[PDB]
Formats: C-alpha cells, structure tokens, sequence
C-alpha cells in the first residue's frame, strides 16, 4: 500500500536542511549544514517559529577557527539542552542561548573522533551515534560515500565515547527499538547507498550483537536510507533519500509494509513532535522543511520520559 498524505510547508531557504528536533518546551528546531563562509564550513542550528516558519540563528559552532557541520540533534532529558551530531566536530552539546561544548575529542580508546552525522538516545540515556565522515577538524573533511570506514559510536551515560562498529559506507539514520517495558532490544542503523538497514541486539551500553540486515530499502536510484523514527507501535519511519519516499516497515523490519509517496524526490530527516501524530521532513529538492499527519503518535522520545 501506498498512502499519499498532504504535506504542509514549515519553513523554506535552508540548504541541506537537517537535524529537526523538538526540545522539552516543544521549540523547534533544525540544522542548516551547508552554510559556508570563504568556501570553509560555517554550519548553523536553526529555531524556527513553527507559526511563520521565520528563522533565528541558536548556534554557529566554531572551535580554534575550524567551523563545524551539524548535522543531527536530539534533546536531553536531564536538561533542555540539544546533543548534535557535528560531521566536523563531533557529539556537540548545544544550549539555547548559543554557547556548546564539545563531548569528546577522542573516544575510549584514545583515537580522534570521526564526523558524525546522526543520534538516537535509549530510554537509559546512552546516545549511539552514526559517523560517516573522517576524522574530525583540524583533518581535512573527508566523507565515506564510496569506501568503508563510516563507524557508529555509543556516548554512554557514565561519559565514555565507545566505537562500536566500523567499516560501513555512509551509514546514516540511527533509531532505538525498546521493548514494552522500556528495555531497549535492537539499535537499526541505516547504511544509506547500500539500500540496507543493519540491526544489533542491545546488551547493555555500548555492548551490541548480533549483527544482521533487519531491512531492504526499495530502489535503485542514487540515495536510499537517511533519516528514520519511530512511531508509538514501533513501525520505523524511514526517509528514501532519492525515492520521492517514506519507507514504514514493521517491527521486525524486513520489507517495508506500506509507503509515504512525498511531493519531492529528496526526503532527509524526519522527527515526530512530541504527543501529535505530526511528522516533520526535511528535504534537499526545496531546501525545506515540511509535516504531515501519521496515522498514530511517534514514539515518545528520551527527552519525554
């Protein structure tokens, strides 16, 4: 089956427009990726006045004159402050008022952090993380499109950046299957031009098994996989970067069981806000941002709970 909801414009003029995310006042937010200055990165966080779709500047991450890239967020529980996914910085903690840290310039092992791109917290707190970038500034921007060295990092709660998994060729959008009682059971990772979604069995934080191919995604265009969510009966939302598609499988993955045809060819990132049954989508065709209706509630994120 193949639904074809309306789409309701957000926001417009942002280019590679990402990273949407509803912080624990139910602001909104999304990431401006792309914005240079002197042909060197100079990526912005976006708060966008969900009424008008008018955009105010939160962040412009800068460190020791290398501009950062954000790239992915999510809102922390403990503190209305945004954890981003920076692809030349690496876990960035955000506040509102503009000031950011860096988490972590190396992970557990000593060795510099990749790029990241995108972030799922668990309901324990712990934050797993796709990097499809290289190394993180001052290395050269490099990006892992066409070879195997995208990695998947797990920020733990008690601080420690733990590389769980390499070798992927642009792994993508990351998401946290829990069971009924709130354990999270399986982490699914998009590996974007493989037309593949990867699951892992959760042990504890930072500790994945069982490694398999959980789902298919439909196509041969260029893209595939980028962002995904849940919804509250755990079906997985999953953006078909090229396809002019939403992907919905169930939960246990395989293929998808219905579609979400977009009026564009280019869906990215996708978040529900919070308590609506509402799915805001970014998209690279316009540079936009829009929403529409899903047929039940998202998942509740780790910022709700």
């Amino acid at each position: 089956p193949v639904i074809e909801p309306l789409f309701t414009k957000v926001t417009e003029d942002i280019p590679g427009a990402t990273g949407p995310v509803f912080d624990k006042n139910g602001d909104f937010y999304i990431v401006a990726p792309f914005v240079e200055v002197n042909g060197k990165p100079a990526g912005e966080i976006l708060r966008i006045d969900l009424k008008t779709g008018k955009k105010t500047v939160i962040c412009k991450p800068e460190v020791n004159g290398y501009g950062g890239i954000p790239a992915g967020c999510q809102c922390d529980r403990d503190a209305n402050q945004l954890f981003v996914a920076d692809m030349r910085l690496g876990l960035l903690v955000v506040q509102t008022d503009g000031t950011f840290e860096e988490i972590a310039k190396k992970d557990s092992e000593g060795r510099r952090m990749q790029g990241c791109a995108y972030c799922a917290f668990d309901y324990e707190g712990n934050l797993w993380i796709t990097a499809p970038a290289g190394e993180v500034a001052p290395a050269d921007f490099t990006l892992s499109v066409d070879e195997k060295f995208g990695s998947i990092y797990c920020f733990t709660t008690d601080g420690q950046m733990i590389q769980v998994d390499t070798a992927f060729q642009a792994p993508a959008g990351i998401a946290v299957r829990h069971m009924n009682d709130g354990r999270p059971y399986q982490l699914i990772v998009a590996e974007q031009p493989t037309k593949k979604l990867w699951s892992y069995d959760i042990k504890g934080p930072a500790k994945i098994e069982n490694k398999k191919v959980w789902g298919h995604i439909p196509g041969t265009h260029v893209g595939g996989a980028a962002g995904m969510d849940f919804d509250e009966d755990n079906n997985l939302l999953v953006a078909n970067f090229g396809s002019s598609h939403i992907e919905v499988f169930g939960p246990d993955g395989g293929q998808p069981k219905m579609r979400i045809r977009c009026p564009f060819e280019k869906p990215v990132a996708l978040h529900f806000k919070p308590q609506t049954k509402t799915i805001f989508v970014t998209e690279h065709e316009n540079n936009a941002v829009w929403k529409f209706e899903w047929q039940r509630n998202g998942k509740k994120q780790y910022c709700e709970t």
